[PDB]
């Protein structure tokens, strides 16, 4: 399977990753202090959103800053004019988006300074970027390395002004190298678990994926991968979003993905109802309920770093189903 | 149908709004001026949202602000520490979502001023409002009621600030009523418009909505309102990002409903390319060619107001489809 060969590299893709100087980045966060940006603001579509979305919050601790996450067309004159100076970072898997691009022009002809995060180099957003952080994926890993190019960017901005000491930033890379080294374990737990329940999943009408919304951008982008490559029906929602508008998320020919990273009543409570009307109901976790629907793995749950895990068992859906 | 006892009102609720007097509002507009609110925050989930959505240009202009339109979960804790002193609005069409409420206590605990937009009176959301700016319903309108509510607000920013004088103040009410005053029309026009494109609407597997940027909160909005009614798949797309990711978002089977305000060379180029595929191509403008599909009519269209008249012929849909 060609989908297996690009799962099982993405690890050590992304531990590489760890030990490249990143001498781009520095000079991006350079700039961004000396000229006066006060907020950071990540622009794309789909998997690029969504890896901006995953990434927000351990940017706006690091960098200090806020960060904000769009879809390129909010980025107006008005917008863009109303703004504090900031650093638009457009993103893309590929060499960029029409959008996209015309975003980054807008704020570079405001006085913004612009970035590129494009897959490829080089790429066509390149042409608007006052700095080209290009992803570095030589030659379904993408994801992956988005988030961890965003991240790596905000701990080149904590360095920069001087918040991130020896201690710190090894403290760090051994989080993010600990959760690499584990993913290999989970691909092999995922396919297991994918393999046992495909019959179920595909006999459903439509499948809704749900979390905290710490992974928001996790269910979010399994959602959009496996409309992308399953061609049914997926959406993705933060679990209070779900509850709050249930019956137009879901029905008795609905089936739920639920991520369930650590112990929540509330999240229980809605797997129990919902159990009573269907048995479609499939949670992923360290202390799930270990029947032969769940994924009880022990996963590393790092608070930072656990999203590179839980994307895993959905990508792998895509894979076998 | 009691639906259109709701829509054909409406047009009626909106100008009562125009001439009263918001003493709220004001109270609103001088605690931001006078308390350094350096951002506005407008915060959802459903309609309210995509009110919002809608009105967020707007606001950005005359509050002279940046203004933030996102779910109250995106409202996190660090969120509202990094960012600068602020008017968090939550808006709920009912009393409020727990949800919002939480958002709204998150935000007050760190210092930014609070503010709430419910359609009714107490509301929940209320508790945690240090500006009750109630959507004024009375007991359809709902999302029409909030984008106007949203709108006033701005206003009133602006004259604390000096910076809407008499003559503008009178201008944008002119062209406020001119709008509402215009509804009625386009209500007996999108029934007649929804009852002759009824059938061919009934047999698509799914719907999807488009426009531009300016109308996204439109779109947003109207595909909710069609989902929650006919039950079955409706999306709503910016264009751009439409055809960035056409075929995630379309096929064969697929419906679009197009909105196009103005003549735009790239969505009748769409349009076209789509035609040949699928017969199922419905385009909303004045400009639109006049076969049975479209909704040609001539729409008011203000570049601020438009958004109360495009948003009617997909509510007209949700009440003569099913």
């Amino acid at each position: 399977n060609l989908y297996f060969q690009g799962m099982n590299e993405t690890p050590l893709r992304l531990l590489e990753m760890l030990t490249q100087t990143r001498e781009d980045l520095w000079r991006a966060a350079q700039a961004l202090t000396e000229r006066g940006v006060t907020r950071i603001i990540l622009t794309g579509s789909g998997t690029s959103y969504h890896g901006a979305l995953t990434a927000r919050t351990f940017m706006q601790r690091w960098c200090a800053l806020p960060v904000d996450v769009c879809w390129p067309f909010m980025l107006d004159d008005e917008t863009l004019a109303r703004s504090g100076k900031a650093l638009v970072v457009g993103i893309s898997q590929g060499g960029g988006s029409l959008s996209t691009l015309a975003a980054m022009e807008r704020a570079r002809n405001v006085g913004h300074i612009t970035a590129s995060m494009a897959g490829v180099a080089p790429a066509t957003i390149d042409r608007a970027a006052d700095y080209i952080l290009t992803v570095p994926c030589g030659e379904t890993k993408g994801y992956h390395c988005t988030v961890l190019n965003l991240m790596l960017l905000a701990l080149a901005v904590a360095g920069q002004q001087q918040r991130l000491d020896g201690e710190q930033r090894r403290s760090l890379l051994l989080r993010m190298e600990k959760t690499f080294n584990h993913l290999p374990a989970l691909v092999t737990a995922s396919q297991a678990w994918a393999q046992t329940n495909a019959l179920a999943l595909r006999d459903s009408a439509d499948i809704r994926l749900t979390g905290p919304a710490t992974l928001f951008g996790t269910v979010q982008e399994g959602a959009l991968k496996m409309l992308e490559t399953l061609r049914c029906p997926v959406s993705g929602y933060e679990f209070e979003e779900f509850i709050h508008g249930i019956y137009n998320a879901f029905n008795a020919q609905s089936a739920l993905i639920m991520l369930d990273p650590q112990p929540d009543a509330r999240q229980d409570r809605l797997a129990q109802i919902l159990g009573e009307w269907t048995p479609s109901i499939y949670r992923i976790g360290p202390q799930v309920e270990n029947n032969g629907l769940n994924l009880n793995f022990p996963f590393v749950n790092d608070e930072d770093f656990a999203v590179f895990e839980y994307i895993i068992p959905l990508q792998m859906l895509c894979a076998i189903l």
